[PDB]
């Protein structure tokens, strides 16, 4: 208990796995933090989101900044991604807030300072960077959701502004970046994916420095100098002053192509019928179609714009007020230097803008009667409290979605997914992982579009048979109706819609979530069963290395190539080759092989072709070949895959020496591993006070005569500052203090402490392992594994000796580590 209440405090994360994992998560960073060190937990930022909306608080109070010196090209394409990006996630260094605000060490912690600002509202300078003042540094501004409040959290002396983001933060929350050049700003970038496309104009500066908007690769895009993180870090900035930063110096719009909706009704958009002189100007239903949107220019002298429409540029948004009949109806007309051809647009208190002809600026751009009903022409006419005469001015955002692969599911169902059967065809279909489910996004740059490709045949994508059909199918070659524009809406949500026919898009027929429905290109209505979600997908979810795979229900127990046949059953850990795995990814195959260590040409395998055991096979095979598929509480489940139906597991509950039988998968824990990256750097350093789970005052102690280990009170005594030596070859580690090493002196027997210890005594190696049930470390012997260090008998009286027991997970043999000095 006493987690976050829900995902929110992540759900910025630019590692999107991590979002649905916010119990194991909140898990993970606790243990390494101890109760003095944050008295009422790790605060999280409220507000953040909104509660009669859902998006995200676009005020002061909640505007974040962040200091980098990547640029652009980089940061508004890949947002913020933390240093660590790895899926089978540690709470010894990846997760290890604490040390990471007192080290800048890597890890999944992205962080950010609020802006500062006085009584009066206006912007004060923020936390600033030593360094800021020489060569090209970024500073982000963001908006996001969640976020964790380092200042309300803790109690160490430090940038009392700092908001962490554990998962990073999705490039659709930095919402525009200040370019510096030696403490000169030059340029103000605007980000046209930011989440509320809307507020861009908001987004505000000195006077006579240029606002851009961005796309991938631009030309002044990425300036850089010659870790990513140096630059945030609470010792290399401060808060140099209370000075007022330079700001406000327009509130007008930037050029650039954009959509004018209506606040009646955001579904209705300004239009230009045809392509022709003097045609009217209405309003229609938003299909994204070239007449939707309009280049909005702006002219200095007059404080005023022209809008131009992108369909036909010559053609300009006007009022013919030197017509007969005293028209009041809008118009396409060629630039004729007259001021019925310009606005000004005004901001009014709620956010929205009002359009007013120069020629008469009594004159307002409006619907007809306020009738949102489609084709009803724009008008001009004289000033109401009617919300008809009020519009949004939205950027238009092509870039929705990075390059890369996806998953793509229905709304009404997000485990339905679009899968490609046989090579044609596509339906949809319950998930389960596999590569013609998975789908690979690259956007055309020229096209402002998708092409929405298989993984299993690169040679086929997702295209519309407008020829026959009218289905959606997958064909080769590269033609327009194989490219999709995808827009994303305020539910997360995207519409697929078809670049050819810009009426069509991704339709699930009849809304059926039934196992095979096809997909229409049917109409756009918005309905949810023409919602998508997209949802980043990666076959190479873990590194490669040496692991050993725990079983979630006993941590004790791991995949072990027992010498009974080939067998692979579980068994008791003992770090021998045999219980280590080589595991290796497969370009090709798209997952991985699990060769053993001690037996190489033995690789975890299914005898697919018989029965469900599970043995090392010789050779290769694609029954030799496993999906790892990340589940919400760390684990991994690993599909096969020539049926990624089936999964290695035990039958049931584990004990030792019962064989891995593949099953079909059923989500249960006898289904789920936890990774032991034996290879990796997740290791502790340096010095630690080794407290107990059962009372986190206790810790481990050597007494007076150094000749054992007990525990006692902690008094920041030397006597409790451990040493942590890790040892590579033996992946355990000597605990010690001084030439005094904590020593096994067998099962039920006290701990000594030893001088003198030789480099391979097992006496003096301990093993460190993480139980993720009972959210506590492990100190287990190398000598004999069966052992751990077990305060005697759950006594906590001070002196009560350190003794080596069998592991009962009991709350006496469990184990904090807590940074301390030496």
């Amino acid at each position: 208990p006493n987690s976050p209440k829900d995902n929110t405090w992540i759900q910025a994360a630019s590692l999107t796995w991590l979002m649905d994992m916010s119990s194991l998560l909140y898990q993970l960073i606790s243990t390494r933090i101890p109760s003095f060190a944050s008295p009422n937990g790790l605060h999280m930022r409220e507000q953040t989101i909104d509660s009669n909306t859902g998006q995200i608080q676009i005020d002061n109070e909640h505007r974040l900044l962040r200091w980098d010196r990547r640029p652009p090209n980089d940061i508004f394409l890949n947002g913020f991604i933390p240093r660590v990006t790895n899926q089978n996630l540690s709470p010894v260094e990846d997760t290890h807030l604490l040390n990471y605000l007192r080290t800048n060490s890597p890890s999944i912690f992205v962080s950010t300072t609020r802006a500062r600002y006085n009584n009066l509202g206006l912007e004060i300078t923020p936390w600033t960077p030593h360094s800021a003042n020489n060569n090209i540094i970024y500073r982000y501004e963001i908006f996001a959701p969640g976020g964790i409040d380092i200042n309300a959290s803790f109690s160490r002396n430090p940038n009392e502004d700092e908001i962490t983001f554990p998962g990073g933060i999705r490039p659709e929350f930095i919402r525009s970046t200040y370019e510096y050049h030696n403490g000169e700003i030059v340029r103000i970038w605007i980000n046209p994916n930011f989440i509320n496309p809307s507020t861009l104009n908001d987004v505000s500066g000195p006077s006579n420095i240029s606002k851009v908007f961005w796309h991938e690769n631009h030309s002044e895009g990425n300036n850089m100098d010659s870790n990513q993180d140096f630059d945030m870090f609470a010792p290399n900035g401060e808060i140099p002053n209370n000075n007022l930063l330079n700001n406000n110096s327009l509130n007008v719009i930037q050029n650039s192509e954009y959509q004018i909706k209506n606040k009646k009704d955001r579904n209705i958009v300004v239009t230009l019928d045809s392509d022709y002189g003097g045609s009217p100007v209405e309003s229609y239903k938003n299909f994204g179609f070239e007449n939707q949107k309009w280049n909005i220019k702006y002219d200095s002298k007059k404080n005023a714009y022209k809008i131009y429409n992108r369909e036909t540029p010559t053609l300009l948004l006007s009022w013919n007020s030197n017509s007969s009949n005293g028209e009041q109806v809008i118009r396409g007309y060629t630039e004729s230097g007259s001021n019925n051809q310009y606005w000004t647009i005004e901001k009014n208190v709620n956010g929205f803008y009002k359009f007013r002809n120069l020629s008469d600026p009594s004159k307002i751009l409006d619907l007809k009667d306020g009738n949102t009903l489609n084709k009803t022409p724009l008008v001009v006419s004289s000033e109401n409290s009617s919300s008809s005469q009020e519009w949004l001015i939205e950027k238009t955002n092509y870039q929705t979605v990075k390059d890369g692969t996806y998953q793509v599911s229905s709304k009404l169902n997000e485990n339905k997914v679009i899968e490609q059967i046989s090579t044609n065809k596509v339906h949809i279909f319950s998930n389960s992982d596999k590569e013609n489910q998975v789908w690979n996004l690259i956007y055309n740059p020229i096209l402002k579009a998708y092409k929405i490709k298989s993984l299993k045949y690169p040679n086929y994508s997702l295209a519309w048979d407008s020829n026959n059909t009218r289905t959606i199918v997958a064909a080769t070659g590269d033609y327009n109706d194989q490219y999709w524009l995808i827009e994303r809406n305020e539910d997360n949500t995207y519409i697929i819609r078809n670049y050819e026919n810009r009426k069509i898009v991704l339709d699930l027929s009849n809304g059926s979530t039934t196992d095979g429905n096809g997909l229409l290109g049917f109409e756009f209505h918005g309905g949810i069963n023409q919602r998508w979600i997209i949802k980043p997908f990666s076959f190479n979810s873990i590194q490669d290395g040496i692991y050993q795979f725990m079983t979630v229900i006993n941590q004790d127990l791991i995949a072990d190539l027992t010498t009974n046949n080939y067998t692979i059953a579980t068994k008791t850990n003992n770090y021998s080759s045999n219980q280590k795995w080589t595991v290796t990814y497969n370009d090709k195959k798209r997952a991985y092989k699990i060769r053993n260590l001690q037996h190489a040409h033995l690789s975890l395998a299914w005898d697919s072709n018989h029965s469900d055991k599970i043995f090392g096979a010789t050779g290769d095979y694609d029954d030799q070949y496993w999906i790892p598929i990340l589940q919400t509480d760390g684990s991994f489940i690993f599909r096969n895959y020539k049926n990624p139906n089936k999964i290695f597991g035990t039958n049931g509950q584990p004990i030792n020496d019962i064989p891995l039988k593949a099953q079909d998968v059923t989500g249960q824990n006898n289904q789920k591993w936890y990774l032991r990256h034996l290879n990796s750097s997740n290791n502790f350093t340096g010095y630690f006070n080794i407290s107990s789970k059962k009372n986190f005052n206790k810790i481990i102690t050597m007494n007076s005569n150094k000749t054992q280990a007990v525990i006692f009170d902690n008094i920041g005594i030397n006597n409790q500052s451990w040493k942590l030596k890790y040892n590579d070859n033996k992946n355990a580690y000597q605990i010690h203090i001084l030439d005094n090493f904590l020593y096994f002196q067998g099962g039920h027997n006290i701990v000594a402490t030893m001088r003198n210890v030789t480099n391979d005594d097992l006496r003096s190696y301990w093993y460190v392992e993480y139980n993720f049930n009972k959210d506590g470390f492990i100190i287990r012997n190398a000598f004999d594994t069966s052992y751990v260090l077990d305060v005697f008998q759950g006594n906590f009286a001070n002196n009560t000796p350190i003794i080596t027991y069998q592991n009962y997970l009991n709350d006496n043999q469990l184990w904090n580590f807590i940074p301390s000095l030496g």
